[PDB]
């Protein structure tokens, strides 16, 4: 298969803006949870199998999925979440290895979501760990969800410490200053992956 580098953080470190600088050199990038929430879209199959599963309380009025409810639940329930990673797991990965058939890029970028499962993701050859101060983290959660300091804290305090992802990962970009910096460390992780991805077979 073709070097595929695992992008993993939480949002408000800045993921999804290096995911988008991998983007800008030409790099493929996989979205996880694009895939998950594509596969979960109303009136798919595995829509219903959560439906049928959740019951009607998981619907919105749109008939589509209450994706807020359902994190709630499994989050505080560990057998409805390892109900719902054995329904998604096996076709998420499958989704991403058709990406991976048809990559065109050198080498391939797969945001993997919060909740990352290394098990899961045997094929990368690397992992990339985006992590950010607590103060920019605190700003951005509060700009992207109109809420309080105080509740942005609360909701950085149920996400996985970073010490497993941290020793878990090959490359920790941080995210202390601006995006131009920010931008030419992307530019430098990607020389490296060019380099690794040249020798390795």
């Amino acid at each position: 298969m073709v070097y595929s580098v695992g992008l993993t953080g939480n949002i408000a470190s800045g993921k999804s803006t290096v995911a988008e600088f991998f983007s800008e050199l030409g790099i493929n990038v996989i979205y996880a949870d694009k895939i998950a929430k594509e596969l979960t879209s109303k009136n798919t199959p595995c829509y219903q199998d959560i439906i049928s599963h959740f019951g009607s309380s998981v619907v919105l009025n749109n008939g589509e999925l209450d994706r807020k409810r359902i994190r709630d639940i499994i989050f505080s329930n560990s057998n409805e979440r390892l109900w719902l990673e054995s329904l998604l797991h096996p076709v998420i990965r499958k989704k991403i290895e058709e990406q991976l058939i048809v990559c065109t890029s050198p080498y391939c970028l797969i945001e993997i979501p919060l909740l990352f499962n290394k098990h899961h993701y045997p094929y990368l050859q690397k992992v990339l760990l985006v992590i950010a101060p607590l103060e920019s983290q605190l700003d951005r959660i509060v700009k992207r969800d109109h809420c309080t300091k105080k509740q942005a804290l609360a909701i950085l305090a149920t996400q996985p410490n970073l010490e497993q992802r941290l020793e878990a990962a090959d490359d920790v970009l941080i995210n202390e200053s601006g995006l131009s910096e920010l931008k030419a460390k992307v530019n430098k992780l990607h020389q490296k992956y060019l380099r690794e991805a040249k020798i390795k077979q």
